[PDB]
């Protein structure tokens, strides 16, 4: 085993954020869409490929350093009743998220796994560009009122 | 005469149904226009199409079942005084319409005529993507209030 | 309510001719579709389609002049059980129907609603294209025969 | 072994039907080329393509279900002796191959194979295509006369 | 409420099969392109993909029906430890999938939800298309022996 | 009848061997598709178009000579069931087939019938290469081995 036990324990959390993150904002996106939100309903979609695309890195990585990838364990989604309340869960994932993968940082410069730690830092830099917007979107309900904010996310 | 007298009635009542629909429809979308509502013009308009494109259909397999296509008898129109009454209008007549097709998807499967049942299927899945469209409308009303709801409908 | 009353009477009475012109080609066409007659099924669809876009200008105008207009009410179709019978009904429907615009253009003009007028001259227009095609197909079947005319409209 | 048996059993019989089509429907073509009724034997050259394209849908089922396609089993060609005869005898082997693919789609769906009644009832809507084919041409030769139908079938 | 409870069930457990079967795939196709053979990887990639999008289309049916897509329970993957045990544990997974499937599809015909049975058949299709592969790709192993299949899949 | 008796009882027999061809390797090529063969399989599906494209001039010249073409009785297929008994059983059929093609040309050439005698050449040599082929797969499999062979093949 090339890989750092606890390297490949902190891949395999992140991963398991990132396949909360996957069903999460897919299934987010579809309600969005089964509302006729479907501006909020495509950006949503896009967030969620974008997790696809960092739970595919990790899983790459996690392989080459000889451990098995955790696709089993799927942890607690939570889903928002309107779009107030998914656009705070989301949010509230992202955060809980980059605590975890700082953590993981820390720990990979601590043992040298310097490739480790540079796909870990392009996955947070993604992660706090969701922050940005998940705060922004929050913030333009309260400049532009809840209805409004709605009406401009109904057309693509 | 080859067609099943019981199937060739179902074939005439669903007909019914498109031809007040394609009506109510074409209806809805005029007075959609003449109010300067243009986007849910040009949908409604979209909606009477399809019909027509249905009972296009219909009309040709009766003709090959050797029955007599009946477009003299058209039912009650549902033509609402607002917005919000003509798609509550359309989505009862809606609601109506995929019951009576399901009872002759039954009554097709009972003698056989698979042919019929399959035609009956795709509009089945038609109107359904049109009561999905209705509730998801009435649904945004809601969500953005009418006025809102009414000015994203302004334009094309 | 800016449009005179009477005009708006006539105007529902046209579109009531429209209506089953619409229904009665449609009908006709598929009719001769079944029947392998693909040139005069080709030539009927188009026919129809051309009622259409009257109808369709007709409801543009009453709404305008803020009547409301009947699409409920569906006179009588008279369907042909053979070529001979199909051109002939089509054409007793178009005399009908010219007299009847005939009627409503007087009508418009002594109450000054020239744009009425002309809408509805540009439909005489058409309507008597169609009575040319018409009295030109029955005297075809006189000059060439029942079967040979049939023959020839076999093909697209 | 997946397959069911009798559901195989099905497939083998219309897959016999089929192959008793191919050949009549390629000899047909080729007498009606050789007396220079070219349309006639280009539209039957068509059908018999058609009919080799369902059998080797059907083949390649019957493999998938472990089964064993029967390509050796002909059965007997109705070979007509003049255009009249030709196209009623398509017309009588078309109706007792749907009468054969109805009788399967009831079995398929009994015993749960909801992929190979799909399959039945692609072709059935084809076969029910010929009927329609067929019918339309015999209606014709009464409609425009023998001779008529046959001069309009010399060119392609 | 529109959607039947237990037609919503039964696409709940249909979703959960996709969504093992998304993670199994997704597994295995990396799991053989750590392993160089590359061809695998990717058809396998394909597969998950395949799955993807049947579990968009459940979760866009379970939404219109007005039920609750359930994206949280994963089931039990079946991960193999060489390519003769992954291909054999998809195998197993899909024949259970098709399992749930054809009894989804009697339960939908039972209460004439015909749309979510269309829905489910063309599931079932791409299912037993998938075991044709993973059939075939087992009998290959016998007829190629394991080494030279295995060869036969390094490159793309 | 202009043709020889005896002539269009040779091209009747040449026919049926041909009738046999194309069912045989119909199979054959469906069956190496079934087992992932898919080069086999494709070769094998362009060699039964062959012998359908055979099977079409000689019917065409049955039918000049005013003769009947023999379509009904379809001679015995044999079917293998593994690569190697496939192969031999197509070898097995186009030894014989080249046998009764000769004596075919015998006569011909007896009665100087030379525009047969030249269509029944070209036939022969198509068969010859397909010969050249058999032999030359049957030669590489005892050359490369089995496996090897097999291998080769599965991938278009
Ligand atoms: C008031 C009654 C109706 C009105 C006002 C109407 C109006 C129209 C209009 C405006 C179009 C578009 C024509 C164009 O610009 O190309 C159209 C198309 C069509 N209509 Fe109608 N229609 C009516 C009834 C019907 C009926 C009863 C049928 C069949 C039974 C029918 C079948 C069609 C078809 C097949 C098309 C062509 C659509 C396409 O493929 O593009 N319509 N109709
Ligand atoms: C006397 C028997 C048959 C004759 C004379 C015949 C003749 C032909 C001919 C002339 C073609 C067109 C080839 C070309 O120019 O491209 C063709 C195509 C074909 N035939 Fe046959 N055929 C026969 C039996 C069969 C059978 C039994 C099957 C399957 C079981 C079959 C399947 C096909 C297929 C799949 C094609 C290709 C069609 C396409 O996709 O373009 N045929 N046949
Ligand atoms: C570990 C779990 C998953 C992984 C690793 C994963 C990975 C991927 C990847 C790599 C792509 C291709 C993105 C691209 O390059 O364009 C993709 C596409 C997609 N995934 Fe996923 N995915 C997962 C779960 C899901 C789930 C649960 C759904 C739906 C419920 C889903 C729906 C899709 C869809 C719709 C696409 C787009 C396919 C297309 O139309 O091109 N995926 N996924
Ligand atoms: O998610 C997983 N990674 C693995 O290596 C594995 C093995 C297994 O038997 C079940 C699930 C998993
Ligand atoms: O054809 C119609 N024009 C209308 O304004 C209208 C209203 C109504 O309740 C039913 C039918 C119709
Ligand atoms: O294969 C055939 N050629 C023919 O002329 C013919 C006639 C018939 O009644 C049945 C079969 C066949
Ligand atoms: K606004
Ligand atoms: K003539
Ligand atoms: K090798």
């Amino acid at each position: 085993m090339k890989g750092d036990k606890k390297v490949i324990q902190h891949l395999n959390k992140i991963l398991g954020n990132e396949l909360i993150a996957i069903n999460q904002y897919f299934l987010h996106s579809r309600m969005w869409n089964d509302w006729g939100l479907k501006r909020l309903g495509a950006h949503e979609y896009h967030e969620s490929i974008d997790e696809m695309k960092h739970a595919d890195k990790l899983i790459e990585r996690i392989l080459f350093l000889e451990g098995l990838p955790n696709l089993q364990d799927l942890g607690k989604l939570l889903i928002g009743e309107n779009t107030q309340e998914m656009l705070q869960s989301d949010l509230n994932l992202e955060l809980c998220a980059t605590k975890d993968l700082r953590e993981a940082i820390v720990h990979c410069e601590q043992v040298h796994d310097y490739v480790s730690r540079d796909l870990l830092k392009d996955i947070l830099e993604s992660e706090e560009e969701h922050i940005d917007y998940l705060e922004t979107q929050l913030g333009l309900i309260q400049k532009v009122g809840l209805e409004n904010y709605l009406q401009s996310h109904m057309h693509e």
